[PDB]
């Protein structure tokens, strides 16, 4: 019963996967808070458990599909289910080991990972950083494949990480940012793999920081720059919400909107 | 062969003052340059003299006629003219000198005062501040006919002056902040004369800073906060070019637009 979107990476166009992210995003957040101009997910404080997560089916050219769960406080995948079989990254805390109990309920075989699903972990276990992973819609179909063999004994733990690592991004950060769907659209468009460059990579890592110096903004104006990076390394500043309307496409909620308080 | 836009104050209506204000901001700025999505007027540096002006025919329920010259530069009255003659502010240097030469070319008499048009000097003839004379449609009549009887004899310095500071805000003022057309438009719609408050008397005088801190903020964020009052008198604090959006219409070119410097 929680919402379902599917997409699959066979035959897949910039335009499929464009209606996928767009769907996602209408899962992820209600609309009911947009902060200049760019929403806001649900709170996590007070959110019923009904309303926590949302599902993507994800199928392939091999006729193989896993279902990963996202967190709609966060856009992040918490676990995914393979057949009989899902499996969870290690929970933060007590109130998000419960939260997982209500995902996949009829699964026989229930697995949480000792491990978290953060960069810093994922990439570790894979041996590369995801400045080493190729993305793109190959990346993604052998993903799946990898994800869905895992519990067969198919999969090392090096290719799952890896394969963790392809969805997140693909998935994940393109519905938290529009910039990031654009590469991943071009990579579709153009037959491509290639992995992320350092402007994939520091808007992923700076999303939370984002989130927070624009809610806390002052009329937009950041206290405090945020520093990324252009695809060729360099560095671009980031002084106001206004160069991001383009390119982040949702927030976590990181605290109230204050008051209107128009001239 | 300036443009001209026609108003009266005979049976005015929010919709013709609407109307006449919207006319006006089209003759002043092209729309060649928005920064922040803020029309900006044209760059005195290089402007050719036969685009330098506008002309506003005012006209009352009297049936007295007097003609303002606005500089297009800063949405400034220049000078007037009332029949066959016509005064000129003072003015700033030689440029300006040379420029006024160019308007009402074949009035047969042609004055110009040795005080400005500003503010400070304005009052001080009048013997009144701002915040002390109403403004509203039959504040704008009285002052069309001020106007028209200065060449005469009929109209007193202070009158004359007063006369002048409720043109400047009602047309210059109005066209410069769709705020101070609001404020006006009010005053229409419910018969109402009175002198303008704080939120009005502090934009009039922000207007410069206003236009400057938004070219030169960093992506649309102020260096340094602008302090305005509201209608309480109450501080209100500008930190970025967001909350002015539905405030100004038109600012005063300060710089050069930095380069896109999209993401």
């Amino acid at each position: 019963q929680y919402p379902i979107i599917n997409f699959t990476t066979a035959g897949a166009t910039v335009q499929s996967y464009t209606n996928f992210i767009r769907a996602v995003r209408g899962r992820l957040t209600t609309g009911a808070d947009v902060r200049h101009e760019i929403p806001v997910l649900p709170n996590r404080v007070g959110l019923p458990i009904n309303q926590r997560f949302i599902l993507v089916e994800l199928s392939n050219h091999a006729e193989l599909s896993v279902t990963l769960a996202l967190d709609v406080t966060n856009a992040y995948v918490v676990g995914y289910r393979a057949g009989n079989s899902a499996y969870f990254f290690h929970p933060d805390n007590q109130e998000d080991a419960e939260a997982i109990t209500h995902l996949f309920t009829d699964v026989q075989n229930r697995y949480t990972f000792a491990f978290g699903g953060n960069y810093d972990r994922l990439e570790q276990l894979a041996g590369n950083l995801r400045e080493n992973i190729e993305l793109g819609n190959g990346p993604l179909e052998e993903a799946i494949s990898a994800l869905y063999y895992y519990s067969t004994g198919g999969t090392q733990l090096p290719t799952l990480a890896r394969s963790f690592i392809i969805c997140i991004q693909m998935i994940s950060e393109a519905a938290r940012f529009q910039y990031i769907e654009g590469e991943m659209r071009t990579r579709i468009r153009y037959n491509r793999r290639s992995a992320p460059d350092p402007s994939v990579i520091t808007l992923e890592n700076s999303w939370g920081d984002l989130s927070t110096a624009i809610q806390e903004s002052n009329q937009g104006a950041f206290a405090s720059p945020i520093q990324l990076q252009r695809r060729n390394g360099s560095k671009f500043s980031v002084y106001d919400v206004s160069i991001l309307i383009p390119i982040i496409a949702l927030m976590v909620y990181r605290c109230a909107p204050p008051p209107s308080s128009q001239f």
